[PDB]
């Protein structure tokens, strides 16, 4: 294990200073002993998924918070937890020197770091892109003779998902997700503003664009990659919105259901790929359950769609009348959170070492999980602190923050707040029931391993500490504080 270097940017809290030869890291991962626990806290003060452990105590009195763990109350399985591999991301890890790059994917995809166990991989260019390009950009090329991977693929993110790969002890589940298709399948001629594909469902220009879905898994197969899932379409909303600024593709969901049906459905599942699942939606959750009605009562594109896709920008939040209603309606039908982001209209794109927007990630991810949802992938796992590169200057916060002048990289609270579930939280991972005594400020979700031992995340936005117990039934009870601007994870064996 190796410490945080804090370093301030005169914000509330610090970053943690990595560079070519230096980066805080974990111990190997270890059980505590039985009628004991693990405490893992960061801090707003500076405390970063620092290790204590305590006893579990037989009983309890008191009248303070107590959290009652209902491990028989089961709820959703965990996918995992990631982030994206964009062409910003890929070009800022890859201009720090070949140790510096090592450190930071040891971050992300080591038991040393914080274990992530998904990457989102754009189809082609997005607005974390430096050009506009699509992989068949030569004009009515509908046999797509000329589609291929330009080097954005083949030197930047492939390697650097192989090495990702290589790093992970945990299987690793890729998930890949289009912006635009072609410019000349679309209604407007452009990469972005207002325009669908041109045609109905089941045409030569929808047959195009599901086969176009084919060539990039088959060309990805060619460099030794498998999918897990792809999304319809990245944020279908934005390309019905006129002036949308970057990368887009309108869909209606009518028209997506359509598309499912009539193309992408059929077309992957007679591929070598069929295997690969579907993901609907990628977009707002204030769009359901309006999106997954249309989509998932038609049974011929129910039967193509494994899951819903949804993305946090807008949440801000009835996860009750979206996710959970779309659970009710589609309890089958996993719920997926494949975009989330930070930031104020009066603030920089990039504020290092804000806890603030550490404490916007982990409360978006209990929210998230209490609603069902069982997985969770971040945007650009690095950026520059401009919040780049990116063609349209809709420059954003990231948990890794490269300083090529520096060869240095910073850990912001966000990359803590992250790894508090993302360590602790393996794929196969259930929910379970989490009762509180009393009203009480804090953020609270327990889960159940595979193996059967206990995780208990406490995220505390209030000023004030917060005396609580967690009772497990089966073992005793867990006494401890949840200090003002503090999260906590809590591992114990229940047997
Ligand atoms: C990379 O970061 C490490 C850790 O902050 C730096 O090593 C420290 O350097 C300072 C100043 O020379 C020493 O006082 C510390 O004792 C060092 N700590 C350790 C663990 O070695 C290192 O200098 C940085 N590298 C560069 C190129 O700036
Ligand atoms: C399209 O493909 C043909 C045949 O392989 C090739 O000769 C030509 O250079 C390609 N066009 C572009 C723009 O790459
Ligand atoms: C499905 O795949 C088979 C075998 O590759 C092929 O012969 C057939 O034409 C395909 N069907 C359609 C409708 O594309
Ligand atoms: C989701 C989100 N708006 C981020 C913001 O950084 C980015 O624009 C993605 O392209 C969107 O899909």
């Amino acid at each position: 294990a190796r410490p945080c270097i804090p370093k301030s940017f005169g914000y509330s809290s610090v970053v943690c200073v990595c560079n070519a030869t230096y980066c805080d890291s974990f111990d190997p991962p270890t059980f505590p002993a039985l009628g004991t626990f693990s405490r893992y806290e960061s801090t707003r003060s500076g405390r970063r998924m620092e290790l204590s452990m305590g006893p579990i105590q037989a009983n309890h009195t008191g009248t303070g918070l107590l959290l009652t763990l209902q491990p028989e109350q089961k709820f959703q399985k965990v996918k995992g937890f990631g982030g994206a591999m964009t062409d910003a991301a890929a070009l800022n890890i890859l201009a720090l020197s070949p140790p510096a790059q090592n450190l930071l994917l040891k971050s992300y995809f080591s038991e040393e770091g914080i274990g992530y166990n998904i990457i989102r991989v754009p189809m082609a260019s997005c607005d974390f892109s430096i050009r506009t390009y699509t992989y068949a950009d030569t004009p009515d090329d509908f046999q797509l003779h000329n589609f291929s991977l330009p080097e954005e693929d083949t030197k930047l993110k492939i390697p650097l998902i192989h090495r990702a790969l290589q790093l992970a002890q945990r299987p690793v589940s890729l998930l890949a997700s289009p912006w635009t298709s072609p410019t000349w399948l679309k209604t407007n001629g452009a990469v972005n503003g207002k325009g669908s594909l041109k045609g109905q469902p089941g045409d030569i220009y929808h047959q195009t664009w599901a086969r176009y879905f084919v060539k990039f898994l088959d060309a990805y197969a060619e460099h030794k990659l498998q999918f897990w899932a792809v999304t319809a379409e990245n944020e279908p909303s934005a390309g019905l919105l006129s002036g949308y600024p970057f990368q887009c593709l309108g869909f209606t969901p009518e028209h997506q259901r359509d598309f499912i049906a009539r193309d992408l459905g059929p077309t992957l599942a007679n591929s070598t790929h069929h295997n690969v699942r579907l993901l609907m939606l990628d977009d707002q959750r204030l769009l359901l359950p309006h999106w997954a009605k249309v989509v998932l009562t038609d049974p011929e594109a129910a039967k193509y769609v494994h899951g819903i896709a949804v993305h946090w920008y807008l949440d801000f939040a009835p996860a009750k009348a979206t996710l959970g209603e779309t659970h009710r309606l589609f309890p089958n039908t996993m719920l997926f959170a494949s975009e989330a982001c930070v930031s104020k209209f009066w603030e920089q794109s990039v504020r290092l070492g804000s806890w603030d927007r550490g404490m916007q990630y982990s409360h978006s991810i209990i929210t998230n999980l209490l609603y069902h949802v069982v997985g969770w992938t971040d945007w650009n796992l690095a950026l520059n602190p401009e919040g780049g590169p990116n063609w349209v200057r809709n420059f954003v916060d990231s948990p890794i923050i490269v300083d090529i002048t520096k060869d240095t990289f910073y850990k912001q609270p966000m990359f803590y707040h992250l790894g508090h579930f993302s360590k602790f939280i393996p794929e196969g991972s259930q929910r379970v029931g989490l009762v509180a005594s009393q009203k009480n400020d804090l953020d609270a979700v327990a889960l159940m391993h595979p193996d059967g031992s206990a995780v208990v995340v406490v995220l505390n936005r209030s000023s004030k500490d917060v005396p609580l117990t967690i009772k497990d039934p089966a073992v005793g009870f867990l006494e401890t504080i949840s200090p003002g601007y503090s999260i906590h994870t809590y591992l114990w064996h229940r047997q």
